[PDB]
């Protein structure tokens, strides 16, 4: 037998990439590609793949993204470097929120002004002074850290959905199987040019507005006997949730330099009120008994006892959750306290604390101070996970938790993963000298759809963005020369079947010419004879089609 | 009939790209090529165009790019902080001019200094004190709303001429029609690669060192009996007028930081004088008549007011002009002071006023300051054109008018559009398998031309300013790839004429043989079966050149 050159064989690579970014067409945004994700779904028939949502750069890509374009909203704002000063707190008498008093620096540099505004109790910290119950005097949280920036006015808190696509030459594989459980095989995967749009909300605990599973409730884990490892819950059904702020502040506007100005929170009106979520009972208890169930089953003989929050640190213990902008740490102890034994109004309230200054994305420095929101600050949402961790007692106790964004992420992107094309390959033959819809199926059968479907690929012929750009276009340009060269010094033009006259060597493959054909898919092979490959390359280029060129034409001088 | 495909036809479309910036091969020069415009200049005999100067992204994209180099040139230089405090001010006994005391930071930050500089009135904002006659306080303006920055020493304010040249596969059209009023058909047009050289001057009410209209004075508006549209009237004899500040400043320097100095205005050489313009009387009273005139055309049986500025704000109501970095704000309505009724020494004086912080391009909070420039400051200068504005009593009255910058470009750019050239196509032919010169004759006269002419586009084959390089080649990369690719699978290499087995429809078009080829441009063409595009390509790339291999390579097994 020959060795015959293929164009268009329908196998793949694991591979790392950047992928666009795209965003919504009818539309944080100036960076990213308003289109038509044009979801063309195909089902591979037949196809089996590996998939591993904990090792999924599109998860890491995802989580520098999200940070890198939060960033840029906040750079041309206010740093309030003048606010880090004494601040003589009393009681507010219109137990939370103290009446502080500053000297502000003026428009002119020289004058100072006398002004007021109202604080979080979290938000400020004590100097070495005592409660009197008239005065006491206090440090902006952060002072001896950063220099904390005022959100814009217009910065969107709107989680406005992403959705990534794959550069030309590469593809998205996402896996239907529902109950796959992250890792291993998933036996229906498809192929997308883009993944779904995915909204970048920021929880820890209770995951908000994700997708909700198809089938039964899932857990998945790196590694559910490691009691290091985050669990992520995939509900089923949404549980509702609503969560609201009723005090009704007033935005004052403080001068606090040439150009400048901070926004403060004065005039309560009238009433103090305590925020808090609204969450549905009788859902959330259904939700955790099937919860308690589910684990059961990976962890049986057992009781499951979901009653512990992490143990008292604000940032950590606490549901961090947004609402236009507010920030709240909701106290979700009274969800997370309950059991559950396999063989044994109507409302719950969550109170909760209102924080301005925020430590976003775990970093230490990098510090956002959120102005003041009047009107009605309500917003509902849909609890559509939850991210536990396990803990002697022959008991399994699990604690809600979180603050790894990129669980947040993982919860969504588990589904996808990507991979590269590599249309050339060789196979034996008896002759000497919608791409991958074609796969499963075996190379024969693709070796006669191919002569159609191998042109498919010819369809793939703002600073740090700019450059993800360029990058991503001169290597879809780079690919393609070096595809298109191989073929010319091989003599192959006519690419999609090239004969030649390379021998088979029954060393890379002894099986026969039906054994090969007809019992195995381009991937079987890729995989029997790939570190023949070099090996087949320069048999072609260095002998046979030098060879077949000088023993030929420089006859004809 | 025959499909045959032909490279190197001479048609375009009308495309936006980003240009080259182009500089003076003899040198805000740092991001610019200075290289040789070569404008080598080819008329297209026979060949109408539309153009339409107020849709032209040439002017937007000067517009970007004049105010970026402005910009960069003013970022490494010192913000004026310090000097954002109180001013006392008195009257200086050397009605404009302020002598004002400081408290200025000196090199070691614990120390302030008092210090004096002298400023015009229009600069300073009176803080709540009145005139006493003796002293009062003050605000530097501004300092309400920005960090005012000092120009450096050698920021320049020559108006250096920009050249846009086109990329590879770019052309831009040149309108020679001596009267084009801006907009329809310009019936003799030319090509260059480089256009002249455009002098960057700013400027309201009157256009200054511009290019002269070769025929008569020429009248331009988006639309004339819009009367929120500026009308552009390009003179074709200019009209001389210098202006100067006669008055002797001294500079002084006072450290205001570490490592910083402002410049400071002070020390009058014993006289007071106001700045002005020198006009020539005759010449300027010629050209109202014959602007009279030509507007008189446009707007029959009315009267014709040149007589009034616009209200009394300085920023909008004076002529903004820059001489040797200083900058005038002179009143005009000495100028605009007649009328015109078509059936019925010797110099004119200007006053101008003369102010150091700068609101440039319209912008707000992105303020220069002007230090003081010492000598013989006096600039002369070519009137060459006008922009004014339009306002029941059967009068037309006008006002000299501006503040968009786009307008003192846009009297420049009217000559010029940017259009793609798009070497591939195809037309019907019998057999059965200085680029653009050729246009505006016969397909078939081009085809014969075409075979040695279309070799002309193979000649094809710093921050942002390194991006637009970037992206400018890599496109060049892709169009040239993509033209390649699909001459290669449609088996055309030896591209200039290629015959293929694609049979002509006659429903792309009906034409006979020597209808269409005796009868027709390339471009009159390519609209007719424009729309058959993709058909055309599927049946070259997916049938004939295929089949055409298939089953008479495969049958050699
Ligand atoms: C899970 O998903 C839900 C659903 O999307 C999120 O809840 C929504 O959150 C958005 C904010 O991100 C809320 O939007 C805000 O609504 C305010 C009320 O709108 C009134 O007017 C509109 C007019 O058509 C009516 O339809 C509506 O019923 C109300 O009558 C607006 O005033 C807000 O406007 C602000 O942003 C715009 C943006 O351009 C500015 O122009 C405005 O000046 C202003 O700043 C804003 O539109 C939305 O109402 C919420 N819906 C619900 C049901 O709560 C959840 O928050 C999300 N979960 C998480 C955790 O985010
Ligand atoms: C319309 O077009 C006219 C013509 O170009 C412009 O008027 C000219 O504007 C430029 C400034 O942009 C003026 O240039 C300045 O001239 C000063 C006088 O030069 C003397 O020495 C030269 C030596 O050969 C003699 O030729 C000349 O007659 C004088 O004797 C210079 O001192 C200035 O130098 C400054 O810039 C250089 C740049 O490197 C520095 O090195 C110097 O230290 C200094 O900073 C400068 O050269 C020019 O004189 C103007 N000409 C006239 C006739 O006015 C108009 O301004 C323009 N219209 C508008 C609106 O801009
Ligand atoms: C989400 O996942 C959960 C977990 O699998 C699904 O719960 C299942 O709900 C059905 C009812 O709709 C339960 O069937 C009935 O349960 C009662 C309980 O006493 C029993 O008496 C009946 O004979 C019958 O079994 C089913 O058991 C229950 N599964 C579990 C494990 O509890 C839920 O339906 C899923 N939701 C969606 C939208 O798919
Ligand atoms: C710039 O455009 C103006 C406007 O068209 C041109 O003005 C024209 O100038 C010529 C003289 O050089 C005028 O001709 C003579 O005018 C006198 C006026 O009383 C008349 O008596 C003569 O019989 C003769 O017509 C011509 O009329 C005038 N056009 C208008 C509309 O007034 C000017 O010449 C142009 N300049 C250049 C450099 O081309
Ligand atoms: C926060 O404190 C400020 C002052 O520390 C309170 O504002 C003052 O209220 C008194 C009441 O008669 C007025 O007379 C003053 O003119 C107010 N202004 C100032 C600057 O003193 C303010 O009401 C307190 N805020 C709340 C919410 O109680
Ligand atoms: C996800 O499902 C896979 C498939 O059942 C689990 O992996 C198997 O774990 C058993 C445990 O003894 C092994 O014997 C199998 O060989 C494993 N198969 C594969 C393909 O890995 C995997 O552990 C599950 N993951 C989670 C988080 O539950
Ligand atoms: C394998 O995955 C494919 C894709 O999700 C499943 O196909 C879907 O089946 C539902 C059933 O009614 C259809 O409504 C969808 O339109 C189908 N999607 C597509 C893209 O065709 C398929 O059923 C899955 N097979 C199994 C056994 O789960
Ligand atoms: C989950 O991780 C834990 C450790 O992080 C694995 O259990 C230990 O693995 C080490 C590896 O050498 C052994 O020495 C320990 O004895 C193991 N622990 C126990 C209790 O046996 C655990 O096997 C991992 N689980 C899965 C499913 O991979
Ligand atoms: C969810 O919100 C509703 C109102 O939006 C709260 O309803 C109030 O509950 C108190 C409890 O005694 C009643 O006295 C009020 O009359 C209720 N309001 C109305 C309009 O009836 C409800 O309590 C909230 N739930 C949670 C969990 O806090
Ligand atoms: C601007 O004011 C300064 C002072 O306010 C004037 O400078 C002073 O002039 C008197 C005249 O005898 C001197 O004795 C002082 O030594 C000078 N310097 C200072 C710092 O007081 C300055 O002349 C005024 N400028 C103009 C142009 O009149
Ligand atoms: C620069 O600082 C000096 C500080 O001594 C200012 O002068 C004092 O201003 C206060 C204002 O009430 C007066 O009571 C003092 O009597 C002044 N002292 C002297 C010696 O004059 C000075 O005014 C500041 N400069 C400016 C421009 O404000
Ligand atoms: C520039 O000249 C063109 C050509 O004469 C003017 O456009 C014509 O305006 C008349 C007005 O009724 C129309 O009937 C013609 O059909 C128009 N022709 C074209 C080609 O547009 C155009 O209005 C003039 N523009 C200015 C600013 O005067
Ligand atoms: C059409 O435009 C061309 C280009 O401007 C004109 O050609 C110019 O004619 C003058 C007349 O003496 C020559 O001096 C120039 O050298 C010619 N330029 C070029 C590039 O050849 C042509 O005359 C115009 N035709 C009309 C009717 O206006
Ligand atoms: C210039 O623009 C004006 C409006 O900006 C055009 O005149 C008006 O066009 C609207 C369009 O529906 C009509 O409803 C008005 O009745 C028109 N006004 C008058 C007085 O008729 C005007 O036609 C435009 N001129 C040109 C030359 O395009
Ligand atoms: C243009 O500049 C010249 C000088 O450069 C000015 O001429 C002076 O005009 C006044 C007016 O009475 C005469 O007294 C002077 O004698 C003139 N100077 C000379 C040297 O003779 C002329 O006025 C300026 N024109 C304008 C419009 O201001
Ligand atoms: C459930 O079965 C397990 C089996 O080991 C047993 O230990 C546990 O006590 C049982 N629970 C009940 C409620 O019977
Ligand atoms: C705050 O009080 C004002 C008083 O008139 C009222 O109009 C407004 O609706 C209140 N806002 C909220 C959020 O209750
Ligand atoms: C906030 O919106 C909810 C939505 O129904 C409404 O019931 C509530 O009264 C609103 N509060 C205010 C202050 O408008
Ligand atoms: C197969 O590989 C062996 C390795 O030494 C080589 O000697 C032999 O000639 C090869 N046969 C073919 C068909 O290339
Ligand atoms: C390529 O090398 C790997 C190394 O483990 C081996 O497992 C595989 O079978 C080799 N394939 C061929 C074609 O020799
Ligand atoms: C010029 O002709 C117009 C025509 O309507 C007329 O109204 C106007 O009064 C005439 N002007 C003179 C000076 O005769
Ligand atoms: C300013 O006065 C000095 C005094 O000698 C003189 O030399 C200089 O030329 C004058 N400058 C101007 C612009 O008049
Ligand atoms: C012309 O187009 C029609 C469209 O249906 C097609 O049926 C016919 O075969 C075409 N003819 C040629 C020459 O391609
Ligand atoms: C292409 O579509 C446009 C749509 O208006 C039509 O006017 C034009 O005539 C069409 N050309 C062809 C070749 O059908």
């Amino acid at each position: 037998l020959w060795v015959t050159v293929y164009y268009g064989v329908p196998v793949w690579k694991d591979a790392e990439t950047t992928l666009f970014c795209a965003s919504d067409a009818k539309a944080a945004t100036h960076a990213c590609v308003p289109t038509d994700p044009n979801p063309q779904e195909m089902v591979l028939e037949n196809v089996t793949e590996n998939f591993n949502m904990w090792k999924n750069d599109m998860v890491e890509q995802m989580h520098t993204d999200v940070i890198s374009l939060w960033d840029q909203s906040l750079k041309p704002c206010v740093k309030l470097t003048p606010l880090c000063v004494t601040l003589e707190c009393r009681q507010v008498n219109t137990e939370e929120i103290k009446n502080c008093s500053f000297n502000a620096t003026t428009e002119l540099r020289d004058k100072k002004q006398k002004v007021y505004a109202l604080f979080y109790r979290l938000d400020i910290v004590p100097l070495e002074e005592e409660r009197k119950g008239n005065s006491s005097k206090y440090r902006l949280i952060n002072c001896n850290t950063s220099a904390c920036t005022q959100a814009c006015p217009k910065v969107t808190f709107d989680p406005i959905p992403i959705h990534y696509c794959a550069p030309a030459g590469y593809a998205i594989l996402k896996c239907n199987n529902k109950t796959f459980n992250g890792t291993g095989p998933c036996n229906n995967v498809s192929t997308v040019q883009c993944t779904h749009g995915i909204k970048p909300v920021v929880s820890t605990q209770l995951l908000l507005n994700g997708s909700l599973a198809e089938g039964e409730i899932i857990i998945r884990s790196e590694n559910l006997t490691n009691n290091v490892k985050t669990i992520i819950v995939h509900l089923n059904e949404s549980v509702e949730i609503v969560c609201t702020r009723p005090n009704n502040y007033t935005r004052k506007s403080i001068r606090i330099g040439p150009g400048q100005t901070f926004y403060a929170t004065g005039d309560i009106i009238g009433n103090i009120r305590q925020a808090y979520c609204n969450i549905s009972k009788d859902d959330w208890i259904r939700t955790l008994q099937r919860v308690g169930k589910k684990l059961a089953e990976h962890f049986p003989r057992r009781i499951i006892n979901f009653t512990s929050p992490a143990g008292g640190d604000l940032e950590i213990t606490t549901h961090s959750f947004n609402c236009r902008g507010e920030f709240f740490y909701c106290n979700t102890s009274s969800l997370f306290n309950s059991t559950y034994n396999p063989n044994d109004s109507l409302d719950i309230t969550i109170p909760c604390r209102i924080k301005q200054i925020i430590n976003m994305w775990q970093r230490v420095g990098q510090c956002m101070y959120a102005p003041p929101i009047e009107g009605n600050i309500t917003c509902k949402s849909n609890i559509t996970g939850l991210l536990l961790v396990r803990d002697s007692n022959e008991t399994e106790i699990f604690r809600p938790g979180g603050g790894d964004m990129r669980n947040n992420w993982r919860s969504e992107l588990y589904k996808y993963k990507v991979v590269e094309i590599k249309p050339l390959g060789i196979a034996p033959t008896r002759c000497k000298r919608g791409f991958l819809g074609a796969a499963g199926s075996t190379m024969g059968a693709a070796s006669i759809t191919l002569t159609v479907q191998a042109r498919q690929l010819l369809s793939g012929i703002l600073g740090v963005w700019g450059i993800k750009q360029l990058q991503t276009r001169v290597l879809a340009i780079e690919r393609y020369l070096k595809d298109q060269q191989l073929l010319g010094i091989w003599g192959c033009s006519g690419k999609l079947i090239c004969t030649t006259a390379v021998p088979w060597n029954s060393s890379w493959s002894n099986k026969s010419h039906d054994e090969i054909w007809g019992n195995m898919t381009w991937m079987q092979w890729d995989r029997e004879i790939g570190n023949y490959t070099n090996t087949i390359y320069r048999l072609l280029e260095d002998s046979q089609n030098q060879q077949e060129q000088n023993e030929k034409d420089l006859l004809a001088c």
